């Protein structure tokens, strides 16, 4: 199930956004949670299986497109399909608009893009 971020789960969320290969140490990530909080533009949702929250989805709101900045799932969680329900739930809350990737979520966007349903 896809949720949105909230404090609570602050801790979890900075150790998943912490697998991305832009964000490289503990600063880099408060600023980054800060900027999910803080813009409105800019809304990150978590992933839950069960209990356990195993999954982070990042977007900006872009007028018709929504971009995907970060995603990230535990390593422990992944090679289950749980990426590709993020970013498919994602589409499907953001039905108004165009999903696109940025530079650095591009790669595993287009290998989702290119299934077959
Ligand atoms: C990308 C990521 C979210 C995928 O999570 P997942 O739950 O395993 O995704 P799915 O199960 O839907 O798909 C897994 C497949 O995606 C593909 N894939 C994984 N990482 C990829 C990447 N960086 N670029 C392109 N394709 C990728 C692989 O073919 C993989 O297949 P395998 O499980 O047989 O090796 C995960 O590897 C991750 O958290 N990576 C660290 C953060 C990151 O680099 N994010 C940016 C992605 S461009
Ligand atoms: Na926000």
């Amino acid at each position: 199930m896809l949720i949105r971020y909230k404090k609570s789960f602050e801790k979890i969320a900075m150790g998943l956004l912490s697998f991305m290969p832009n964000e490289k140490d503990l600063k880099q990530l408060q600023q980054t949670i800060k900027d999910y909080e803080t813009d409105t533009d800019r809304q990150l949702f978590l992933w839950k299986e069960d209990e356990d929250i195993v999954g982070a989805i990042g977007v900006e709101k872009k007028d018709s497109e929504v971009e995907i900045r970060h995603i990230s799932v535990n390593p422990s969680h992944r090679h289950q399909g749980i990426g590709k329900q993020m970013m498919d739930a994602l589409k499907h809350l953001f039905k108004t608009q165009v999903l696109v990737p940025n530079e650095l979520t591009q790669s595993f966007f287009e290998r989702c893009q290119g299934q077959q349903d």
